[PDB]
């Protein structure tokens, strides 16, 4: 399973809010 992306994406999740 290639999806664990989706805790690489929480770890991105800090700086793809950074408004």
């Amino acid at each position: 399973a290639k999806k664990v992306s989706k805790r690489l994406e929480k770890l991105f999740s800090k700086i793809q809010n950074d408004k």
